[PDB]
């Protein structure tokens, strides 16, 4: 995903938003 739950501090996309 790329809508909400992709914070910079994660340095990665987790899974879903």
């Amino acid at each position: 995903c790329g809508q909400r739950e992709t914070p910079e501090g994660a340095e990665a996309k987790p899974w879903y938003c």
